[PDB]
């Protein structure tokens, strides 16, 4: 009945994502406009409906379906990408890096336990809702690739009936891939450069050759100022073998997360090239998805 046009005014582009105005309040929101002939966003909407009330998951405000497009209205992120803000802070410290990773990983731990893998958890999908710089303002966004574990009969399941074994191991693989991207995030927060790519021009083959070799530098340079506890966690999040990589639950038990209050609060020594990083990250995830 009531359409999206009726309660909202559409504004500039930000699937297609636009800014909009709720007419009764003049508050502003984001709407993701989804072409039903391209893809079925039932999964994405079910996940946002069930789980968007989490303080650190993007919150769903309104949904409409006109038969062509689905309109998914959410809070509008006004604080930009997390990594963009953090890489431009000269005085950022491991203690702040740990508070950020804690907030994010606690959210991922909750999702995985509810049977949800994100599958697109790159840094540019992790944003700040406002400019406060507070970890509470973090939001994980874009669940367009996420998946709920289900049984054969359609019944929502949690990893703790009958689910096909290859649905389970694939879910396991997907959850590990989620943690690996949080590893990429951590590495980059600590040093100002990404682990597998130097810039947007790195070839996909060389990025994948680095990923597949399971090796990345944890010593020297920007890493001289960084604690062993941090390096240890990074190494266990980026481990190339998903069977050996930490889970979200184990990340939260690492002393770098638990003992944050013993972490150095002096400034990290980092590359300052946030725009280079952005292109290196895009190159890294392009190589991955192919
Ligand atoms: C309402 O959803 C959007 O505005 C799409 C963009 C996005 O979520 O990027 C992280
Ligand atoms: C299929 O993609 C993934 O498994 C992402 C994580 C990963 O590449 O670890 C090496
Ligand atoms: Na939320």
């Amino acid at each position: 009945s009531i359409q999206f046009t009726d309660g909202y005014e559409v504004k500039e582009d930000i699937s297609v994502c636009k800014r909009c105005i709720h007419k009764a309040t003049n508050m502003e929101f984001a709407v993701k406009i989804i072409d039903k002939s391209k893809r079925d966003p039932t999964e994405e909407i079910e996940i946002l409906l069930r789980y968007g009330q989490h303080p650190n998951i993007i919150t769903l405000k309104d949904v409409y379906d006109d038969g062509k497009y689905v309109y998914v209205v959410t809070e509008l992120m006004k604080g930009g990408e997390l990594l963009d803000k953090i890489l431009r802070q000269k005085f950022f410290s491991e203690r702040e890096a740990s508070a950020v990773l804690f907030t994010i990983t606690k959210t991922v731990e909750y999702l995985h336990a509810q049977g949800v893998v994100h599958r697109d958890l790159k840094p540019s999908n992790i944003l700040y809702v406002d400019e406060s710089g507070n970890p509470e303002s973090i939001r994980i966004c874009d669940f367009g690739f996420a998946k709920q574990l289900r049984a054969e009969n359609g019944l929502l399941m949690t990893p703790c009936n009958f689910v096909a074994p290859e649905v389970l191991e694939r879910q396991g693989y997907d959850a590990a891939c989620d943690i690996w991207s949080l590893g990429v995030l951590l590495y980059t927060m600590l040093t100002g450069y990404t682990p597998f790519a130097n810039g947007p021009d790195d070839t996909p083959e060389e990025i994948l050759a680095r990923i597949g070799s399971g090796k990345f530098s944890l010593s020297g340079g920007y890493w001289n100022s960084v604690s062993d506890t941090a390096k240890d966690l990074v190494s266990k999040m980026l481990h190339v073998d998903p069977h050996q990589r930490l889970t979200a639950a184990l990340v939260l038990r690492h002393p770098w997360i638990v003992h944050w209050d013993q972490l150095p609060q002096y400034q990290l020594n980092r590359q300052d090239a946030p725009h280079l990083v952005k292109g290196a990250m895009a190159a890294t995830y392009s190589a991955l998805n192919r």
